[PDB]
DNA sequence: CCTTTGACCA
DNA sequence: TGGTCAAAGG
């Protein structure tokens, strides 16, 4: 788990078509904090990651 | 503390 | 067929 700046708890797998990958959900925690974080990769391009971030932190950028 | 995996209900 | 939690280990 990459640590970009924040703590995420990796949740479920499920594969897509049209894109032959598991997808995985990050959730984020946090005392009074709670925020989901999405992952998947490109078909065409098994090192290119995508990131989506669904929410906002109230608890500073941490480390 | 923190993560990998199988099943529900319509 | 989609989207999520729950039991256990170093
Ligand atoms: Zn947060």
């Amino acid at each position: 788990l990459l640590d970009d700046g924040y703590r995420w708890r990796k949740y479920g797998q499920k594969v897509v078509k049209g894109n032959p990958y598991p997808r995985s959900y990050y959730k984020c925690t946090t005392p009074g904090c709670g925020v989901r974080k999405h992952v998947e990769r490109a078909a065409t391009d098994p090192k290119a990651v995508v990131t989506t971030y669904e929410g906002k932190h109230n608890h500073d950028l941490p480390a």
